[PDB]
């Protein structure tokens, strides 16, 4: 009857861009460096005995999640509600390309979680479609926060936009303050705690931010190696 | 647009932490593990080449800051504005003692940054006394976020209550939402970035939460020695 720990892990680096090319729901793959980052995060998070792992179906997230599944003996459940924000006309574009089409729009966008100037989803939309998964897991996982092993976390493996929107919504931050959360890094993780409440009211659970954007330390020699494995230059 | 990086490091573990005994402004000592974890965090944070270090005068924070000063070669400035929340009549009491004397009070306090049923400070009081240190540093450290090495952080070494209150205030979250920022762990750290356009005043800096409550990974071999050293020093 304790607090429910909820961990959210962002995928590692993809083989696509290493910069500002927005991905959205494009189904890009991890680079060798991103796979190494996923191992490093799984080494830390595995020690905490997750209760279950749920991943976005996008390969960059799923393959990250499998590294944690291998280290915990858990199967990776896949839920399309954990997909990254659909970025509409902006998927596959760099900041430079967006800024040339509409100067000022990208920066107004970061500060208005209700806006989707691209034909895709706003951050509010993303929270609205992912929050029901957390409510379902509260209803369906009686061991989560239970008396036997109350600190075993549910782990969600997903994407930076999803994690920021879902965390801000669970925390009940006013939408004006959603930009307070800086972007999640490569294979970084976040932890929220949902504190006990009478009855079965999900809305009565009060969430608090325990960890935002923590990461595993990885040696420079390993980072150099994994980056090099991907290229012949 | 430039950015100033601000790192806040919590003190290492004390015996009161292990015992779930509220500390507040009591001047408790680092345990053997607290010293060890402070070294490990200094190893991580030292690589960032901090610009300067300011620490609370409470020894658990100061002794943590000294490990970072030794690793970096920097002096540790001391500022009482970085002291932990004064917890009033709760200082020295365990969670169970508080819950027996005032059931629901600890929970109310966790959910309300204006609440101080213990007679000490609220988190609003703690932010109000500590935020001026950050404005003073902005006004008096032209190198911070400056030309040569813009990413070198200012490091404040303090306490979990202070760090949550000061961070929420810098982010300008409404007070109602300050309880969204929870605890900080044993020598864990938080990082905010202050973004500003050249010419702006302190209030025009927009702060963002880059990292909340990150930690250094420590090997099971070094946890087992600090446990043996804490045990053998009964
Ligand atoms: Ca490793
Ligand atoms: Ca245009
Ligand atoms: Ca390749």
């Amino acid at each position: 009857m304790r607090a429910r720990r909820l961990v959210m892990l962002r995928h590692g680096q993809t083989d696509y861009n290493v910069g500002s090319r927005m991905q959205g729901q494009l189904d890009t793959e991890l680079s060798e460096l991103g796979r190494t980052q996923a191992v490093a995060a799984a080494e830390v998070l595995g020690k905490r005995q997750p209760l279950l792992i749920v991943s976005s179906d996008l390969r960059r997230a799923y393959d990250t999640a499998v590294k944690l599944g291998e280290r915990t003996g858990l199967v990776v459940r896949v839920d399309t509600r954990l997909r990254e924000t659909h970025l509409g006309d902006w998927q596959g574009l760099t900041h430079a390309q967006i800024d040339a089409d509409a100067p000022g729009a990208r920066l107004a966008w970061r500060e208005d979680a209700t806006w989707a100037p691209h034909g895709g989803e706003s951050r509010v939309d993303v929270a609205a479609r992912s929050r029901p998964l957390v409510a379902e897991l509260v209803a369906s996982e009686p061991e989560w926060g239970g008396a036997d092993e109350p600190d075993r976390p549910v782990v969600l493996v997903a994407h930076g936009g999803l994690i920021a929107a879902l965390s801000a919504a669970l925390l009940k931050l006013p939408v004006a303050n959603w930009p307070a959360l800086g972007g999640m890094g490569n294979a970084s993780w976040t932890q929220l705690s949902g504190h006990w409440a009478p009855g079965s009211d999900f809305e009565s659970i009060r969430w608090r931010l325990d960890v935002w954007n923590a990461s595993a330390q990885v040696s420079s020699d390993v980072l150099k190696l994994a980056a090099a494995l991907e290229h012949h230059h």
